[PDB]
């Protein structure tokens, strides 16, 4: 049995456990071991959880940022059920009461034994909260559906928790011998190497003579260092370019230059090297895997006279306002002699400093840690910044994780993306951020989820690969339950693999009629009905995804040919029709980061009374170029709906009508002024955002409308400008905004206002925007790579003038915008 889960792990992580004791490393060793213990001792304590405290485990709230309403409840082993009159204001508990003294009549004859399940989803409400507070209830207002909850008991919960269980010595200048290498080119060979404290150098670079582009060569030469020994930071980070000459990039490799237990290192050292485009110090410090084809430099690391990093009990021992809000040299000294004072009294200001730090004068690093240690704890903000490259110091690092913890699990759900890319940025495995990542994700079942698929969905990436194999193992020590859930997703995932490959072929040969009929067939196979289906949404895991309807799923005409696969539930009713889409040879990740900045937004315009009516919809990437998408039931492309047919609702004299009379036949009489309203506000976030992050590309095909009068995009394969790019006002739009008329400017004023609350709500954040984008560079991402890049959302945002200004800017890019318009 202790066989079994090792090799269900083995096919979840798509790893297998053999290839980490093959290494024959101690580090991952280690790793394995504290890691192993301290998930299972997550467990431990989660088998004794309250019952309440169990359900905030797995099933946590899920909550908005006087009326009366209607809800039918109901019990578990029965199928009779009760209509209870109630108002918003209403606490949970308060419905459970109704329900009781209900039952009891009925039945012939106390609350707080009780929790409300959501019908068909794994979503409960409970709490002290107006039943208007959870996502569920304020949805169900808008779209005017009834909620539908179950009155689940105790003991019922209980049931379910129970069925889940288990030194300052060297001052000679550094130096290591170049000894020798093997690969091809075509022209002489050098190599360039730099001691590197994050981004910035601890010294001038240094060279190779020039050796013809020949060999497997051999230089056998010590390369001496512009710094003494005594003084490399404990996260020295040394750093090699291979290249040749008569510039042309042929590989790069970095090593830490002492090992994970502080001690510096010696002596040789052979260095698998990785493929160029010169000097890479943001790339990680663990060897190419592809030792067979790949470069290999060796290295000498001359044995100082054991010598280890010193330990903090030690390191104990050993016109100022208006710049500080890239700073000149003078500028600098201030601040480091100040430094006392910008503890005391500009404590927020820590990383200003930590820049202005000699990182290479050991003596200097020893009095900024000596500050850094009774240091107040910081605002979650600020501390996002010190997790940037920028800061590679452990005890900076492992400061910042303190300045994190209290991140609530929402917040936490937000950044979760940004802190599984920073872990790329991470020197050893044993790191402050992992047993944070992973003591959060055992506490909350939600957390686990989309850690698991961050990591999952990178297995692929060989600079990555056995990082985030290790972490993947060590969450299922401590959650054997969530591993079987888990692999019924990934067996869902490996079907529609084959079958989106069956379509692609098929969909070469055949008709669109024929192809459809025989993805029915073979998902019709008992293999696959019984792998799609019953199943918790990798897109959301509260949304149950239970009988696929086959004769409902389809396939798209793109160029992948991604797939349409529909859901029902009995048990949900109308609530567990949902649907995901399958998308196979695209990189989803793009897109994901761009939909989580959409939501955000929504997050801060909500937060600030301002509901625009978003349509931040799940995208998943899940494995190599793969991963979900969420269907958004009710709605058709501004393209479509433009056809204009015959035969049909909607056809007018005049192309520019069309898509009012399609809101118009989506809402008959009175309802017709609520989804212009929606129409109105939704249109306003969406011109925001595509302005703010600099999306382009937009025309008619991806943008979408919902019957409700929501709009909202799909298919963002360009950010940033990377096709300045101009605000966007569509004339068809714009002429829904105007209900219709030609002259409007009461109605489209108010849309005006929209759009300049909304963009100066996200000026007052935009620091939290640079902070978030800052962290993503270390995602790879072709479109998030250099520093224009960022500079692309200080311009958007204006986020150095003052709110006159940048208000004032965005009114003449609105205006230009309306020129456009006709
Ligand atoms: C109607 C079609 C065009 N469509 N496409 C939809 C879609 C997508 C998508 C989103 C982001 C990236 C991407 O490649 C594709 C879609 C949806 N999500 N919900 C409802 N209908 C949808």
């Amino acid at each position: 049995v202790k066989k079994l889960i090792n090799s269900q792990i083995s096919l979840l992580i798509g790893k297998g456990l053999h290839e980490f004791d093959s290494l024959r490393d101690p580090e991952v060793n280690d790793f394995r071991t504290k890691m192993r213990q301290f998930c299972e001792e997550a467990a431990a304590h989660r088998q004794q959880l309250g019952w309440v405290e169990w359900l905030q485990y797995s099933f946590p709230l899920q909550l908005e940022p006087n009326r009366a309403l209607l809800v039918n409840v109901k019990f578990e082993g029965s199928e009779e059920s009760f209509t209870f009159q109630v108002s918003t204001k209403d606490m949970p508990l308060a419905l459970m009461a109704c329900a009781l003294r209900k039952k009891a009549t009925v039945f012939r004859q106390q609350p707080e034994e009780y929790a409300l399940q959501v019908n068909g989803r794994h979503e409960y409400l409970y709490g002290n909260y107006p039943l208007c507070h959870f996502q569920y209830i304020c949805s169900c207002l808008h779209s005017g559906l009834t909620p539908h909850l179950t009155m689940v008991h105790s003991s019922s919960i209980l049931a379910m928790r129970d069925e889940q269980s288990n030194l300052w010595s060297l001052e000679q200048p550094f130096s290591i011998e170049l000894i020798e290498g093997r690969k091809v080119n075509a022209m002489k060979l050098v190599v360039q190497a730099g001691l590197f404290h994050g981004n910035e150098m601890l010294c001038k670079t240094v060279s190779s003579s020039e050796v013809n582009v020949c060999s497997e060569p051999v230089w056998k030469q010590r390369l001496e260092f512009d710094i003494s020994v005594c003084d490399l930071p404990r996260m020295a980070r040394l750093c090699f370019a291979l290249y040749a000459v008569v510039d042309c990039p042929i590989a790069w490799a970095n090593l830490m230059l002492f090992d994970y237990k502080d001690q510096l290192k010696t002596g040789e050292r052979c260095l698998y090297m990785w493929p160029s485009v010169l000097l890479n110090p943001a790339g990680t410090v663990r060897g190419n895997p592809n030792t067979e084809s790949a470069a290999a430099l060796v290295i000498y690391l001359p044995e100082v006279a054991p010598v280890y990093f010193p330990a903090l009990e030690k390191i104990l021992e050993l016109l100022r306002e208006i710049l500080e809000r890239e700073l000149y040299e003078h500028e600098k000294d201030l601040v480091w002699k100040m430094r006392h004072e910008v503890q005391e009294h500009f404590p927020e200001a820590l990383a200003r400093l930590l820049l202005v730090t000699k990182w290479n004068k050991h003596e200097d690093v020893a009095q900024m840690l000596y500050l850094l240690c009774s240091w107040p704890e910081l605002p979650v903000l600020s501390a996002l910044e010190l997790l940037d490259f920028s800061f590679p110091d452990c005890y900076v690092g492992s400061f910042a994780i303190k300045s994190l913890r209290k991140l609530t699990d929402d917040e936490l759900f937000q950044y979760l993306l940004q802190l599984v890319q920073v872990l790329k940025y991470e020197s050893y495995l044993d790191c402050e951020l992992t047993k944070f990542l992973l003591g959060r994700a055992l506490a909350n079942r939600k957390i686990g989820h989309f850690l698991f698929w961050h990591l999952r969905s990178e297995m692929h990436v060989p600079s990555v690969a056995l990082r985030f194999g290790l972490i993947m193992e060590a969450y299922c020590r401590g959650s054997t339950h969530h591993m079987k859930v888990l692999m019924k997703q990934g067996e869902a995932l490996s079907k529609l693999k084959a079958l989106n490959d069956f379509v692609k072929v098929s969909s070469q040969k055949t008709t669109k009629p024929q192809t459809k009929e025989m993805m029915h067939m073979c998902m019709r196979q008992e293999t696959y009905m019984e792998a799609l289906s019953h199943l918790q949404s990798p897109l959301d895991p509260s949304t149950l995804l239970e009988e696929v309807c086959v004769e409902q799923c389809t396939f798209m005409d793109s160029k992948m040919k991604p797939l349409w696969i529909m859901y029902s539930s009995e048990e949900a009713g109308s609530a567990g029709n949902v649907g995901i889409i399958f998308k196979n040879g695209d990189d989803l990740r793009q897109d994901m980061l761009t939909l989580q900045m959409i939501q955000l937004m929504d997050v801060l315009w909500k937060q600030e009374g301002l509901d625009l009516r978003m349509t931040p919809y799940g995208c998943l990437p899940t494995g190599d170029r793969t991963g979900l998408i969420e269907v958004v039931l009710h709605s058709d492309t501004i393209a479509n709906i433009q056809l204009n047919k015959s035969n049909m609702a909607a056809t007018a004299a005049f192309n520019k009508d069309a898509l009012l009379n399609w809101l118009k036949s989506k809402n008959p009489g009175e309802a017709l002024d609520r989804a212009i309203e929606e129409f109105t506000l939704s249109c306003a976030g969406y011109c925001v955002a595509t302005y703010v992050l600099g999306i382009g590309d937009r025309h008619s095909d991806n943008i979408m409308i919902r019957e409700s009068g929501q709009l909202f995009h799909i298919d963002f394969g360009h950010f940033l400008g990377n096709f300045r790019v101009p605000f966007i006002l569509t004339y068809d739009f714009v002429h829904v905004i105007q209900q219709g008329k030609t002259n409007n400017s009461e109605k489209f004023e108010r849309f005006r206002g929209y759009c300049e609350r909304a963009y100066t709500i996200l000026r007052r954040h935009g620091l939290l925007f640079l902070h978030l984008f800052a962290l993503m560079r270390a995602a790879g991402l072709p479109e998030l790579s250099c520093s224009k890049d960022i500079q692309y959302l200080k311009d958007s945002l204006a986020l150095g003038k003052t709110e006159e200004e940048a208000l004032k800017h965005f009114r003449v890019k609105f205006n230009e915008a309306l020129r456009e318009s006709w």
